[PDB]
């Protein structure tokens, strides 16, 4: 069995094995990278994603969300309040002002550790979940807008065909900026590439021991699980990599500069937070190997998680007993 330990793989594809994207995702997980929950891509140095970002300072975010925390510094929910729209450019001036600006730091593990230390006494505001691309469309290697659709594969592997479109989005982050413990919908992979500015730092728990973080998050928030048998799905809790520990709970870390790639795959649970100023690109993609996570995926039917159009034929088709129950909660 390849990469028995889950540990996070890095890979450095040449511009000839970057041209087939189902391709060297397959290869991956043939080295077992899916295994670890996330790996790391580096691109060939010959590929750039567009010519400059000299120009991105007009793109809108129309609700900025500032995180607010409850709890204790390792274990805490965030909720999104909202704010009053603002450009890019106004955003980037926001996040190197003095009140939000990345502190002082040695190196990313004192500014991880500071980031435990600290979070919970701010609240950042994030430009989450912005539909758009800032791929060139002449970028034909890896474009985050050009991916085979989610409802394409599952109508190659299953004969049915669906509604539904799959397009990116762009989340511009700060420093504390925070993305709650989760698996993507539908327990798809993921991919999530930084265009730009200070890094990522990820956190991810094999595929194989996703259920011992659920019986822990149950025990760390025992309210929130009594409201909803699925209460991940919400995207509000955070547990730090010292509690993890202390409750014995497999997982990795890494952290993503500008310019990398990297894939999430079915039912890794991932976490993490900004170091400063970025942007970065994601979208959800399905494989062959998806299909089987799909057709498992837990979900929340109490109304919170709240999702996108497409999420509807994906619990129709291969979640027809819970379907009834899952489009009660999202209306
Ligand atoms: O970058 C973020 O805030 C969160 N991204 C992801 O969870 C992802 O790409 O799956
Ligand atoms: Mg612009
Ligand atoms: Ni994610
Ligand atoms: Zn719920």
């Amino acid at each position: 069995a390849q990469n028995p330990n889950c540990n996070i793989m890095i890979f450095h594809p040449t511009k000839e094995e970057f041209n087939d994207f189902d391709k060297y995702i397959a290869y991956m997980e043939s080295q077992g990278a899916h295994r670890a929950g996330l790996a790391k891509i580096i691109p060939p140095k010959e590929w750039k994603a567009r010519e400059t970002y000299d120009n991105i300072s007009e793109i809108l975010i129309a609700t900025p969300l500032q995180q607010v925390a409850s709890g204790r510094a390792g274990v805490f929910t965030q909720y999104h309040k909202k704010k009053k729209a603002m450009t890019v450019g106004e955003y980037r001036h926001l996040a190197n002002s003095k009140k939000y600006q990345t502190p002082p730091h040695q190196n990313f593990e004192d500014l991880e550790r500071k980031y435990w230390k600290n979070r919970i006494y701010n609240s950042p505001i994030y430009g989450a979940d912005i539909s758009g691309s800032l791929f060139d469309e002449n970028t034909k290697q890896w474009n985050l807008g050009h991916l085979g659709t989610i409802q394409d594969l599952l109508e190659k592997e299953c004969g049915v065909v669906i509604e539904g479109v799959n397009t990116p989005y762009l989340y511009f982050g700060m420093w504390k900026t925070t993305f709650a413990w989760h698996t993507e919908d539908m327990d798809l992979y993921s991919i999530n590439y930084l265009h730009l500015g200070e890094p990522k730092t990820w956190y991810v728990v094999p595929p194989e021991h996703g259920q011992r973080l659920e019986r822990l998050a149950r025990e760390l928030f025992p309210g929130s699980s009594r409201g909803c048998g699925a209460f991940l799905r919400h995207k509000v809790a955070l547990i730090s990599p010292t509690v993890l520990k202390e409750n014995g709970i497999p997982f990795n870390r890494i952290t993503q500069e500008a310019g990398e790639f990297m894939v999430t795959f079915p039912y890794g649970y991932h976490a993490g937070f900004n170091h400063g100023f970025n942007c970065a690109e994601a979208i959800n993609f399905a494989t062959p190997r998806w299909i089987d996570y799909g057709k498992m995926a837990s979900q929340c039917s109490c109304g919170e998680a709240r999702v996108t159009f497409s999420m509807d034929a994906f619990v129709r088709i291969l979640q027809p007993e819970r379907y009834d129950l899952w489009k009660r909660g999202q209306d």
